[PDB]
């Protein structure tokens, strides 16, 4: 068997100039009152406001590849 | 069998300036009553206002490559 | 069996500047309350206002290969 | 002229208990941001996420009286 | 001109216990950026997270009286 | 004229117990950037994290009179 598959491609992007960006997640009040749970198996449990990611790259291009 | 692929590509960027950035997440006010739990197999737990996660790269970009 | 994968690939950024930026995450009030519980078996547990990670890199570019 | 009003009035509380209580007032977050501003005149200013009174009196009554 | 008013009243509390009381302000993050202010008169400014007064008196009953 | 009030009134608390009681004021981050202010008159300022008043007396009451 001949796997020999060529890649020459590009990913590539141009900015000028990148900012002037204000970001102000909102925080919100939560509250959770459990009271008689019962639990037989494993647990995973997240409790929060605000969960935030954020990303502001120059670049920020993404190439996946994969063979089988 | 012969696995001989070839990989010239090229992941790029320009970025004039990258700034002027504000970012401010509100935390958020947050409460947990639990009582009278019952857990037969294992736990995880978070509890927190805020979790944040923030990138600014100059470049910021992915490459990702498998062969099998 | 014959395994020469050829990679001359490359990842790159050009930024002209990287600053003024202005990161300020808010913390947020946390409670818990526990009474009565209950675990048979192990438990892995995270309390606080604020979780925060950030990243400002110059570059910040990944390349990840597998072979298999 | 004669003026004499005669006060025999009372104002009275019975309180088996006070207590059990929780009080926790949330923070928030404050930005102020002037830039050109001009004041002819004189100026009061107040700038913060929480301004808090409390008040758990056993009695806190009040009587107020006035003549003229 | 005769003026003889009479006063007799009176203010009274009962309270078998005062107690068992949590008071938990929270703080919160503030910021001030001015830049080009200009003042003709005078200023008066208070910044800061938390302002807080707390009152747990066994009576804080009160009693105003005025003549004129 | 004839000026002769009266006043034999009485202020009173009676409290069993006082106490169990738990203050924990935050304090929170603060930043003030000032530029070029200019003030032509007195300025008054107070900057900090936190300003915090308590009293728990086992009376604590006020009886105030005036006359003119």
């Amino acid at each position: 068997i001949v796997y020999k598959p060529v890649d020459l491609s590009k990913v590539t992007s141009k900015c000028g100039s990148l900012g002037n960006i204000h970001h102000k997640p909102g925080g919100g009040q939560v509250e959770v009152k459990s009271e008689k749970l019962d639990f037989k198996d494993r647990v995973q449990s997240k409790i929060g406001s605000l969960d935030n990611i954020t990303h502001v790259p120059g670049g920020g291009n993404k190439k996946i590849e994969t063979h089988k």
